[PDB]
């Protein structure tokens, strides 16, 4: 009672059947910061895919993220796009926003350990959004 | 409308409202990683204060530690201690682990973003757990 079981580490997320692909919130790269917000208030989701105008994901916009503006020095309002939060870190470049069904739990574990994030947006061949997969779905299987 | 309004980050905790006082859940530092993963499954949770046997806070422990613990290369099972993350990080000598409700929301935010945590447990003077601050309940009064 090795932790984690070599087992389903070896396995696939479409095989774990690990992850929410129904009903996901997501919003635009034209998306204003008040919009995030009062999504995040109302609706209680933590992040939230970041898409282009192609439909295509570009980031993840989270609580963390708000709060992170919250403490700019420099003067902010909500009505900037939800693409600042580019300035502070980018999930994109450093290949930790994505991932595939076919990926294995081993894979994706290292993938958020890597960079401290805490989700993940399944894609498609199109990088279109499929789902999403946070620490809350991978814990559900492991036990 | 500057974002954060001023008159509110001058604000203590108290004064807001902000935070969770009733029906927190944490465990020990002698509680095994197997526990605090049932708790996270099946209460809905997504970290811990972790106590001493004085019954004051000396850590907190989440779903993303438990991930970590996942990644380790080396053998473990669930029958370790919740302290050895206490190994990747420490929150309490970082200053980032706990909060008191005197404290203003500028103070709060600020220590939230210093190291990137998701949470502070407020204690009182003894540093017992009082009560809990995420980041869904500094975004519930932002609005
Ligand atoms: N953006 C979303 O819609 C979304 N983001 C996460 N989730 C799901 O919400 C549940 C809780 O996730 P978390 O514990 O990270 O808040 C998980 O099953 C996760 O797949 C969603 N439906
Ligand atoms: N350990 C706990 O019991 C606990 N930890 C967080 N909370 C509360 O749960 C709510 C959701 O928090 P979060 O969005 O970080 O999961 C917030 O109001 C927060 O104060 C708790 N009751």
């Amino acid at each position: 009672h090795e932790f984690p079981k070599p087992e389903f580490m070896s396995k696939s997320l479409e095989e774990l059947q690990i992850g929410t692909y129904a009903n996901i919130a997501m919003v635009r790269t034209t998306t204003p910061v008040y919009v995030a917000l009062g999504i995040f208030v109302q609706h209680r989701v933590s992040a939230l895919p970041v898409v282009d105008e192609k439909g295509r994901v570009v980031d993840i916009y989270s609580k963390f993220d708000v709060i992170n503006l919250a403490a700019e020095k420099t003067y902010n309002n909500l009505d900037v796009s939800v693409t600042k939060a580019l300035q502070h870190r980018s999930h994109y470049f450093e290949g930790v926003l994505k991932c595939y069904l076919h990926e294995t739990l081993e894979t994706i574990i290292n993938r958020l350990v890597e960079a401290e994030v805490h989700r993940l947006v399944v894609v498609d061949e199109n990088d279109v959004v499929k789902g999403i997969v946070s620490l809350s779905d991978i814990l559900q299987a492991l036990v």
